[PDB]
């Protein structure tokens, strides 16, 4: 930076200190990554200077000539990852672009079937607390209390007895394969609308890693960030017979002018997505996971689900007699930044939980691999087993100071 | 740039020619303006990869403690700026700062009194195809046909005939001074909430050369782009009796996590407005708008209201017998960039107009002055006079280029 710290020191100081945080830490938050370079320069750019109401080509104002070109580069590049008939890539975050997909075919009212908020869903599934629960009339499928695999006859149940216009599937927290086929023969029975939000798991998507929703959901949508590993913002896929309708709900239906920064930021993401080395990248982040998990259960830690097929795993402490928060707590004390996070039935409130959930995508983009999974795992158990050992909180912190250099 | 240029050449080529583009033409598009470098450097930091769901010091998520310091640097210049008791600087832009405000008070189907959108209201403020009109009962009120000021017997008999839960004040396309008193006074003589949204004018207000609705209004909405010259965003301003409302409306309610790059930029360009500097530039854009409506009026052309009070002016071409389509086009000929406008009970469709619409904010940050607003008059005339001849466009095309070096 040049400008930025002779201009403004106090902002440019905390900038420098997150920087440094984002080094020295282990990030296993599930959403979190590390943009490339050239994705940050992209929202650094000009572009934020335009205002670009409208589509390319199809502009309220004038001058965009060139917004056009990149915004196409985006569409264009999403459609080549995700074999969708229509991207839109102006939605300012996930939420925006479900709250889009929710404005095309829902009346306020209106039935919606989405995954339980406590067993993996978001926020924008139904929270009483969000506008999703509060504008629209959420009911909820469940995992089965054993497996934690999602419970498909309880969807179909849900869906019959409710008569949903719309079936939403997709999670922040399900460490398993989602079957967008039977969510479609589902959503076919009953005749409701299909949307997957793939937002956690669109990387491993593009990468071949995780069954693609786009052939299944009349809607996709996603955010630009997570494991596709590119800025913050949003997106929606759908066919071409929704292109129109999408489209009319984000403009002038929910947003105003688009950002096209980012939306340059997204077309570069994307390019980078379409290179062989991402598909190496998203393939290490499942073999992290997997691995991290092994490592777990061989520190005697239970895992929701037994395991993961994606790349975040959800620890069950009820073993150890622990709540999410406390072992959050602890593990922040040595530099591994965790969440909690409910887990299936859990006994506990969203505030306290009885688990953490944990992804790999940040430390593999770091250039961790199995050896580091090993460690990070032994690290974990060192801690959330010695939970009152100042002495075995220091040992950690250091070998936490180890791992990242 | 360093790493774009390498990573990806197809959006560093078309972000150069938007560059380029900015530097050539002469930018007259009212809520347009040039961002600073230290604006653009902060939005292109590593504050993209930060989590940060929830609000300084109340995060749902660890690692916070940088970006709580660079949020509530944004939110306490916010308040030195405006004087309002409370800041929230995360909505993504203006549609969703006003989506939020909208969520804390009202219920869906509730009475809402805005501006007339042909009258200078903006889409969020009732559009039938907007989440505003779709959700809430939008009533308008209008201008004065002869002196294009609002009148505010005819917002009275609205808010008494209609007796909205909400009132909206402030514009897109409104060349005069708001009286936000009359404004709250009709509120509470009909007990509604007064809401502000001065996307347009935050710059003014900031420095003074408008009066400032805050301590008028229950909730005060705007863009951070526009006159306030900051990065593209929203923010909402309120009372503190209403700020943990507004905060819970903002997330969970409406968003998910903020973008803590954009709110470093926001920070950016709050700080940028607090100087004294700022203040001078905000004069000289108020100052070049006059002097470009006197300097308009001298080759003949009508302006809606008779001038300006603020940084944007309107031409009705309804004398010259142009559409704003026709004068729009043939000004992206020569280098100028309007938009059309509807001008108050314009017989044209929005999409065709009366009017241009033109304000001095870019121009004035890239150092034009006085000397500068007669000469894009002048030119403006000879193009709008001779629309049919190819040498004057030339001319024309030359004289913009002799004004932007």
């Amino acid at each position: 930076m040049k400008y930025l710290p002779q201009q403004d020191p106090q902002v440019f100081a905390a900038i420098e200190q997150e920087r440094k945080r984002q080094h020295a830490k282990i990030e296993l938050i599930a959403s979190e990554n590390f943009v490339s370079r050239a994705v940050m320069e992209a929202q650094g750019s000009v572009l934020t200077n335009k205002f670009a109401e409208g589509y390319p080509g199809r502009r309220y104002y004038g001058g965009c000539e060139y917004v056009d070109i990149v915004e196409e580069l985006a569409r264009e590049r999403a459609k080549q990852l995700f074999g969708a008939e229509h991207a839109n890539v102006q939605p300012h975050s996930g939420a925006q672009a479900n709250m889009a997909v929710y404005f095309t075919v829902l009346e306020h009212g209106d039935t919606v079937l989405g995954m339980n908020l406590s067993h993996g869903g978001h926020l924008t599934h139904g929270s009483p607390v969000n506008f999703s629960g509060v504008q629209y009339n959420f009911v909820a499928y469940g995992v089965d209390p054993e497996t934690h695999v999602i419970d498909y006859d309880d969807v179909r149940e849900k869906a019959r007895l409710h008569r949903p216009k719309l079936i939403v599937a997709a999670a922040s927290a399900y460490p398993r394969i989602i079957d967008f086929a039977k969510f479609r023969e589902i959503a076919d029975e009953v005749g409701a609308y299909l949307m997957v939000d793939m937002a956690h798991i669109a990387g491993l998507v593009a990468a071949g890693l995780h069954p693609n929703p786009v052939p299944y959901a009349h809607f996709v949508t996603t955010t630009t960030h997570k494991t596709l590993r590119g800025p913050r913002g949003g997106m929606i896929l759908c066919q071409e017979q929704f292109a129109k309708q999408i489209d009319k709900a984000i403009f002038p239906g929910i947003q105003g002018g688009p950002l096209m920064h980012v939306i340059a930021a997204k077309a570069v993401a994307f390019g980078e997505a379409l290179q062989d080395d991402f598909k190496a990248y998203a393939k290490r982040v499942v073999d992290n996971a997997k691995r991290l998990a092994s490592a777990l259960q061989n520190e005697g830690f239970t895992l929701v689900s037994g395991g993961t097929d994606n790349h975040l795993l959800l620890v069950d402490l009820r073993p150890q007699q622990l709540t999410g928060k406390t072992a959050e707590k602890v593990l922040d004390e040595v530099g591994i930044t965790v969440n909690k996070n409910t887990i299936p039935y859990d006994p506990e409130s969203p505030f306290v939980t009885s688990g953490i959930r944990i992804g790999t995508a940040a430390v593999t983009t770091r250039g961790f691999g199995l050896e580091e999974m090993d460690e990070i795992a032994a690290i974990i158990g060192l801690v959330l087993k010695n939970v009152g050992s100042e002495q075995a909180l220091e040992e950690a912190r250091q070998r936490v100071a180890a791992l990242t250099d």
